[PDB]
């Protein structure tokens, strides 16, 4: 859905964004004040001493029902990135037909 | 597959233990010394000022690529217990499609 796509439901929020003029290493994303913060530089030589360099940066909200502790993010072998986090359930019938057991450690 | 049923696969390890005689709060488990060890004690009154107690311990080795930091318990309607726990995977090919991208915080 073009450069950026942001998709959140039920169970998840999702960012898909168009990076493929970028290198991984050229990356970075950081998470602060419920906010996703995502950067890249890339440079490259060109003929007769000529550079290019392409920069960004993209700041997004984070829903603030997404779980931070569980927080991915990959880069696909087409130059797509994609930043997401499940959202914390529902309590509704939490336990109603299995019931969580803790393990101690 | 009987009361105690142990699955090893490629991606998991799995514990299926037949506890319907017992209630939920009646269970412990705890992981030390990379085993799982799982108790049970279920106390009932019976007529005449009888009662009844039923208790079990089972000890059961953790294999030791299962990732300790993610494992599961759970207890299902009928009394079934589901103690599980991934696979550390294999880092054959890590990274060679998709690659992770860290998320600092
Ligand atoms: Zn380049
Ligand atoms: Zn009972």
């Amino acid at each position: 859905s073009g450069i950026s796509e942001v998709r959140s439901d039920r169970d998840k929020f999702v960012i898909f964004l168009d990076v493929k003029h970028f290198s991984p290493e050229d990356l970075t994303v950081k998470v602060q004040e419920d906010f996703v913060e995502i950067h890249g530089k890339h440079n490259e030589r060109q003929d007769d001493h000529g550079y290019i360099s392409r920069e960004f940066h993209r700041r997004y909200r984070l829903p603030s029902n997404v779980d931070q502790s569980a927080l991915s993010c990959s880069l696909s072998a087409d130059g797509m990135l994609t930043f997401s986090g499940p959202k914390i359930p529902s309590g509704v019938d939490a336990g109603h037909s299995e019931r969580a057991i803790p393990v101690s450690r």
